[PDB]
């Protein structure tokens, strides 16, 4: 009786054949770095304050994987500056002479090679957080404007 | 060994040139206001409760900028009442001849067209927390239903 | 002087024709039931303690209705166990053959249904509080894993 | 042996470059009030009893600073009522006409502007306690109902 | 001179059109009751010795009511023993079989439908104190474990 | 009778295969340091007072194990200090050469990577703590900000 | 005539398998130790004058328990001060140099481990009370500021 | 064998470079002012009895400080009565227009401020008592209720 | 100078609008009972020995009210006995199936009730005293433990 | 004509079954 048209409902993942599996709230999330004043960018190799992220890993299987490490993927601003990641905002009129990095558990900058992986991490029985730090890297004199980037990410156990 | 994708992150962040930087909290926040019966916004100009809601600035250098001023932006319900925010929940389900108001520090409610500032507020070097209040309004007799709002702010340094 | 883009807010929420209005901070909320030992959950109908709970009133005009009645709506974990939330997490990675039930203040198993109510709870006129405790149920051997759970409820006057 | 996954925790807290530090518990404390009387509170200009509350400073140095003051940031409940704080606790179900204001140590109300600075209070090396006072003020007729206001502190070191 | 951010205060209070007040120190309390024997609380139907906690009441008017009387809410440990608090710890190292009882002025333990209000008391123009005790009720074999109840009291002036 | 819509509520847990398991109030914490000085931590390696936490194990059972320790997970700042945690919190307005760092009950400073656990304490039958302190590490001239960090804790039983 | 909602009442407690029961008075409290002076606590070493507290156990049966102990588990200095209790107050504006320590009936201070036990008194059947001292242990040139501690019991039969 | 949980312990005190020590019971000290008639208190000027408390300081030594003298901060309840002290009890049901009055050996009243100081006694090498008296000087038309005041003292030495 | 923090003192009190003013002597004591024989109260009914306390009450004035009694407030043992006092020591090890009974000045047990006031007694101008007997009151078979008990009282002046 | 309040008072014992 009345039985109406609904809609459409997707779904999206991933069958990994590995020891862990990422959390269906990590696979996609957005990082709110928040605002940053030119002020503390205007000096050439600047670096503003870091927020953190984490990845979760879930169902781990400790018999077969120890030790896990993370490396990203993304667009470098420059060959002599690889560790920055370029800005990918959509609109015009973005930022300028800055940057974004994903700095590693020992507070260095991650290469965006896809060959360098993350520290090594210790892997923990069901759920196993790693956490991560994104902050703003000034290559030059910046400018006001938007700062948005992407970038993926690929676990080895 | 059994490398394999994961996901993707999306950075979203603003440089300004501004003496103070807004929270990553306080760019994007999603105040709760739970439930208003309908006896309190029966009338015409009542206002319900209000929930407070504060935007944290940090890194703010006093010494090029002594106050700062907040201004909202939205979608007035009517020109009748052009201080407050209509609904923009769905197509259907909303409540009718309702409203939201945004109040500054100072106990006036602000005006949503982007270009009347807040009463000036004094900052210091560090964090500066500027209060806010969000009332309902009701513009006629209040219908049970749904009510989502969204709105812009924009912040001034002199 | 200058201005910038602060950013956006949203603001959410309900208007109703009840008697009361269900608080800000009792719309939406969490809580932390914590880890329990898997030793704790051996057998079928095996039972954990209970975290507290509660629901937040306002405006209870007992003339409108002195009497409260709630009842919660999630997904079952099984068509016998009609009683027992079942875990809405991620896909890998969470605990198998344990929920979590919903325990009214008479100390029972509120029904998933969404027709069956809460005890009556008497009203005053000004800010109430209705109580209610969250247990595990387990259907058989319980498993290490995450287990997290959302479940709305619907109020009667 | 066996291995688990715990928790995790969050530390907060703020480097300044002042003379004395605000106390871990004087940074974030909740002020309790228990319950008012409309009797008490029934007309304009009425005012219940004042419940303490104190702002401890840790590491005080004498030499650099000798005068410690303090300013409010809240939210005025009306233009004409600058000094007395708003009800924030949800949409519906907050008293009406009510606020709280906030007394010093000489006995008055501080403004709520975040630069009006209370009276200034001599330091001592070390652990140094300046006591304050909130109280419930009534701007016209009360309602019964909750009451919770929230209000932020900038502390001055001259 | 240098001026920094402290922190944020919150208040917690409530106005109610009632003949009496509650104390702050008593809208909120805690109450340690200590460890108990599970040799002592084996049996079914066991009884703790109680220990004594009690009600505030502030400036309460005679005129307006003479009497008071306190109801108690909290959840029920068994549909049988309706009027036994049940436990609202965390799921794990709790002790189970095992409730606290409410225990008014005439020795009798309060039901906790909510609705059924305790003895009534004479009240006199001013300060009053309505006491009450707190002990642990078994209904089988206790166990060993934690103990932390709640419950939410309503005070009926009459 | 109207029946209306309230709301909804989740639940967070972790069944595991453990000798005691972590309290609900201890899985997610906050802890308050309350603030320091710039002429305090002016020094590199120079250290602030330590303020106290402490992790909650319930339900332990000796039977299956005896001692019980954790290892904190978390971004160190740099290679040359691994032990001190990197503040994280928005993209600007953050304190510079100044983080947070965990010591056990022996005093001192806990590796962050999760492989190097804390020294390891005797269990009950029952409700256990484990106590730390968080204190503030320079490690070179501090800088006024504020100072947000987090951390992951892993118990171990052996 | 009238009902208003007046508040919450917490509860507090545990219920043990032993022969005896710590008093609600001793479960938690606050004592204080008063000010000391730098000249007292000067060199390395020092002590400052002993306050005195105790702890109380209800219901004792003979039986079942002849000898009771106690253990205090906290936070030591260093390495080389394994009986010295910690100061926790804050991140700033608290002594150091300077810790809190606990002598038993005897005179000897009792390791904070929480594995060694104090020495043992003969129960009664009936309340027991174990007496206790605190004072100030100086590790080195003690500074001025403030003096916190916890620490945390545990009672062997 | 059967171990158990027993509790927790607190330590409170404090660590100064003065030439005495404030003992700890009369660190945190608690003075019960009596009760008093309304009849007693008709006019401005009016006064109580005034009952002794001590402040005890021992391991004094006369070789570095000879003088010792006490000051008092607290909440002054009016601009023109600045030695008066204002009540901090509960938010309803405390007294009106009336104050406590904190004296000296000498008899007269001590400014509340802090700066100034009590009458300077001599030290003797070992223990020492310095006393005081508290009654209630009303500032007008007395009315019942309550009156918990609290204040913070320093101690002095040349 | 080497000013320093010594601490706070607390100061608690309450003026009434009687013809008398009770001492703080009065208002705030501990009776002590002493430890008593369970041969002494082995069967029901029986009593241990009766110490005396009193009660004083300051600048009473014989033109405003010329009688004094006393009502006492606390919890009865059982609805057949409510004369008697029950014990509110712990949660454990507190003496069983008895308690303590206030009898007044005459030598008759008081209700527990608030209502129920003691034999009126003739005032003299300035400083009166009351005396009562405190003792112990066994129902059934005594049991070794500790016995603490409490109640408050009201004064009616005619 | 007037009832007010006064304090407190607190019974401090123990039984013995010597």
């Amino acid at each position: 009786a009345t039985t109406v048209n609904g809609g459409t409902v997707h779904f999206k993942g991933e069958v990994v054949n590995a020891a862990c599996a990422v959390d269906a709230g990590s696979v996609d999330q957005t990082v709110q770095l928040g605002q940053v004043r030119t002020a503390s960018l205007a000096q050439e190799g600047a670096t503003s304050s870091a927020v953190g992220f984490n990845i979760q890993l879930n169902d781990c299987d400790t018999n077969v994987a120890s030790k896990a490490a993370v490396a990203f993927l993304g667009t470098a601003i420059d060959a002599g500056h690889t560790n920055v990641l370029a800005l990918q905002s959509s609109a015009a009129g973005s930022a300028t002479n800055v940057g974004v990095q994903i700095l590693d558990r020992t507070g260095a900058a991650l290469t965006l090679d896809g060959a360098t992986f993350s520290s090594e991490t210790t892997l923990n029985n069901g759920t196993n957080t790693i956490p991560f730090q994104a902050r703003y890297f000034a290559t030059g004199a910046a400018t006001p404007g938007a700062a948005n980037a992407d970038a993926t990410f690929k676990v080895q156990y």
